[PDB]
């Protein structure tokens, strides 16, 4: 595996080792694109551990979850780290189904197959939070409090992942600053790879900062004013 | 192999260079504007091959998951998912990987992960989606074409001349006027093709219009008339 | 096949065969029983075309139309007119899978077979409207407008299905005249028909008229007095 | 073979020339009065074959399309369909192609087309249904029966004397009387047998009546005992 | 089988042996825990019949009471009681599927089957009202109505089941027959049952009394103010 | 093999002659508050084997009734069914005849019906349920135990010093003092046990305490920051 690119915003990465040699299942809190799902692929290659992606949806359905095997068994049997993103979305009667790997019993029932797996003493599930659930499956949980990193730090993150000069990427940042009167860093990240592309500035931030988020007009013209004010 | 379209702004230089990144784009603006057709102009000029999927409801994880998606992300193919909002969404949702920095699609159960071919991307279709899902793309706008260019596009679609083209497009677009007054959307160019070609068979043009530009998209009578008032003045 | 008797009310039949050759969807439009299928099947026969009917409903789904294969499918791969009476009663996101075949693109991808079928050059997709769609579906379509035809026209109509003479004919198009402050041609077809049994004129309209269409009392005595006033 | 019926109005005669021009039926009025027993006593008087279908949510296409309704179109005979408005739609829309001129229900899946026998004819019950479907039906209307006719039918049903079904009977009328004024609907004719025959029994006349008559219609309290103030006047 | 231990409280008895015989549906209307069940397993061995018991809920489908055989047909088959507790807990278009065992027609038409099955002579439906169903449902039965029994009556039955002394079991009569401004008799057999274990007399009823039917603090102390006039 | 558990009330000895009279149990009380555990030490006490049934809503009448209800039916096990409020309905109704004097559970489809072992017990817990079942259980109210003894348990489950765990139900008393003032819930005694660890750790106990004891339960922030005030008074 191949390590992805995360740049600390603070001691967000000491306090998930500290967190997780300590047997509590995790909770990432904060808006769209601000580094959650990135943040667990570094934990997951920084502990060495296998790493299963679940995408949570309104129509998930438990058996979806423990299979028919599904991905939360096993990432149970061998020791991964079990990323359930989008938990909100999720039919919050889907989601009692991973308690019995929440608490100090770690097992999972398959009442349709009549067999209770062994959870690997390297399993942990983690999940992703914007920004309702359960208490008694929010209080299971420990959480670590994401949010859109510092300009100076965001500014770092879109020249190395789009790759821009800092002066292109700082003028990202202030326009999306104001632009939360979320809006996704990855966005940020496409408008600069576009003018990597040799496409007009403003342009570019059309493409990515005013469109894919809103379908009203008048909001347009008053991100496209800002975006005027930088380039 | 050329599929006629005419661009009305930058759409064809934007979207290459949108592509020159590999990242996901979406089509946004009204039905029959010219998106599907878009799409196909583009991955000839950008020299690749298309997948194109329909997207509906009984649309599960497997048939999207041997599956066309998971075929444009081996062989390197644009993969235009056409009304995506349609789709139920434990599909939508499927495409997130595909999406990220990786690359890749799960193809789960049946065995291994799989990762895309560099000449991979993802094209949807869009006038709900989360929040979460739609800031995974960059996005055109699309509208209806201005009144010179739509009506080359009827005349050669239509196979009138350009005199008929220019009439049908002035319908068009005193229809246009009338959304939020009348109409819950401005005539397509889809219509304005289906009215040239009546046209183009024969058919007494007030009548070619009245089926493909007045009726198909009102039912209240005394502003359908008011469209049956403009079709008696340019026919 | 025997041909099905129509009687033109206007020149919605040319319409439809110039519309049928010139490869685009028509959609009829108009109230219950006013002669829509029986156009199509008019037109099936006199363009020497086989008939697929679907009667279209709100438990109808996706699979029950393109196959599990289905009726359009099968509409398809003939060259038959594929007929989806009462599109209005069906859910609006079953339909979008005939969008493929309605546009220039004629295909039906299905992907739970991984098949891509052809469109016999001779398929066209024709639907019932009542008096919503999508504006997707919609603006695929052309539109005939149908209604109930001029009372001389319907007199004929009664007259050559039912069974009856002319001044019998003429005063159930009376009433259904006024009864219409929709009401079924179908319904003075049975109406005459029973009286074609020597029913009492108005207990025949009663059975018909009356009863099937409104269980409101006060209704009724509106409608059987002008059943009285002709019969 | 004749089963026990008893003509309120003209309904024999008019069914009677009703299906002869093989005309399908709608039979609409309150529960238990008589709807599911006239249907016998005409498929005995027309001297027909007939096949009766309960109507419940859980009746696929499948079983009403070797099918019953299937059968009835094959043989010639009066197809029964009790309670159409509590099956679910996709079967109330398999009886449209048997409602038209044509005669003919599709045996798709399965194979050909059937086209129907002269002698079927299809008849439902009615006290939702979609106005595209009440249109296809003549209809007769049912209520309960005038007091002479109605205790003549009890009395018969019941096994009881003339001078009892009278009674029951007028307990009945003081009940239908109050509907809009504390009852949902007034008392069954079903109810009235019920009731004659623990009488026919040995059962106190005043406990039978409370049973059958007050107790399944009333859970409100003080206009039970209304009904039970009627019972203690009549028995 | 052992015969069920049910005290009179009027006169239903007879009348439904009456109305056993006499080809009627019996339903049974009353509050929560007032006999209604034991009472048909009572009649069940006193008339000597087999006993089948269904729970109805919201979640029951048709083909969960005729079979996929189901516990209805089986009924209906073998010379059997079919009690259909909690009648308005089911799905009301679920229970359509019992009318052609209620009327004068007597069988079951699983035409997923294609049979038509014979209802043995000794077949009758029995159902739990509670305290809405339709009136083509409600009017095709004879109903009891059920209620908690009279005061010296209940405490009669509270001794016997639970098996406590008089004063104990006529103070928990007077406790609940206050507390009711349903409840269960069950909840009163079992308090004293477990004053019959050595427990705190108030703390007996507050398991029983208190807890299982209210969440409400306040209410509490109103009913643990009149478990402390008597206890 | 007993499992640490500390009484806050009389609740193990009127668990201890509920079982006795083998009645059915609901414990009910806030998560986190050693419902769960409560029904383990009492296993444990009482001798006798335990089965636990986590209930979602994916749980079929088979999965419950080789069946683990079933076993627990067969052995004379208590059955502890935990969150059965979850569970869809016609599961909740499975346990019907295993509450009545009965003591039998029917195993329909598969055979012969089931008369329970005398040492069964059948235990559920609670924070919707009809008052149909609700009445067919007694009832332990369980609360968040007094500083002394909830201390006492952190400090044993957590690993951690008195002191430490005396702070820790500290902070924890002040936000349970928030409920219907900015709370949903109070804070659980799992995140206090949470809490010590991580300090038993090394890890900064105002960050500790602020993963644990606010993050989880507050996204509301002037109020996050009123317990991250508690927090820096107390450590
Ligand atoms: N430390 C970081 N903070 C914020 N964004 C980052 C960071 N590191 C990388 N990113 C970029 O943010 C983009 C979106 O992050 P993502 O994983 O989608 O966040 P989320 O899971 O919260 O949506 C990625 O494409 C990545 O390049
Ligand atoms: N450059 C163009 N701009 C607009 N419309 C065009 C263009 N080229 C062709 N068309 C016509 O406009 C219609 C647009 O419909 P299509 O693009 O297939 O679906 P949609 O636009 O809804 O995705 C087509 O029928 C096509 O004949
Ligand atoms: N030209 C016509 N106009 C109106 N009604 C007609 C015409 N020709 C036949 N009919 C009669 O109308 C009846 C109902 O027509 P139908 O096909 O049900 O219309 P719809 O499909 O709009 O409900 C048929 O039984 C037919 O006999
Ligand atoms: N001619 C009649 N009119 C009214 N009721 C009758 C007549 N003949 C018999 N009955 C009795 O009235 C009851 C009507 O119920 P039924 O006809 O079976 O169901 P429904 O009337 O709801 O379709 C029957 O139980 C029958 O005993
Ligand atoms: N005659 C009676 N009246 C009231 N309760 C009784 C009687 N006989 C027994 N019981 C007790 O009532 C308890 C609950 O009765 P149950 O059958 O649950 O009533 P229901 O079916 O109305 O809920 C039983 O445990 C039984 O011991
Ligand atoms: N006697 C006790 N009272 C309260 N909490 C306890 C007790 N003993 C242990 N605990 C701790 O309290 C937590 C309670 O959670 P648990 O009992 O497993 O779930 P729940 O209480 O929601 O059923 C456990 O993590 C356990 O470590």
């Amino acid at each position: 595996r191949k390590e992805p690119y995360y740049r600390a915003v603070q001691d967000e990465i000491e306090l998930y080792r500290a967190g997780y040699e300590a047997r509590i299942p995790m909770m990432l809190k904060g808006p769209t694109g601000c580094g959650k799902s990135r943040f667990v692929e570094h934990m997951a290659w920084k502990l060495n551990r296998p790493l299963i992606t679940i995408a949570c949806n309104e129509d998930m359905t438990a058996s979806d979850l423990v299979g028919r095997d599904g991905p939360l068994t096993v990432a149970a049997r061998i020791g991964a780290i079990c990323y359930l993103d989008e938990i909100v979305e999720a039919r919050q009667d889907t989601i009692v189904v991973i308690h019995p790997l929440t608490d100090h019993r770690r097992v999972l029932p398959l009442e349709k197959k009549g067999e209770l797996v062994e959870a690997h003493p390297d399993f942990q599930i983690v999940i992703s939070y914007n920004p309702d659930l359960k208490q008694s499956t929010k209080q299971r949980f420990g959480a670590l409090d994401f949010d859109y990193p510092k300009p100076d730090i965001e500014a770092e993150i879109v020249s190395h992942e789009a790759g821009v000069d800092k002066d292109t990427a700082e003028k990202l940042v202030q326009i999306a600053q104001k632009a939360r009167n979320g809006l996704s860093t990855r966005l940020l990240v496409y408008a600069g790879k576009l003018i990597a592309k040799g496409v007009d500035a403003r342009a570019a931030c059309t493409m990515t900062l005013v469109n894919p988020i809103t379908d009203d007009v008048d909001m347009r013209d008053a991100l496209d004013t800002v975006v005027k004010t930088f380039f």
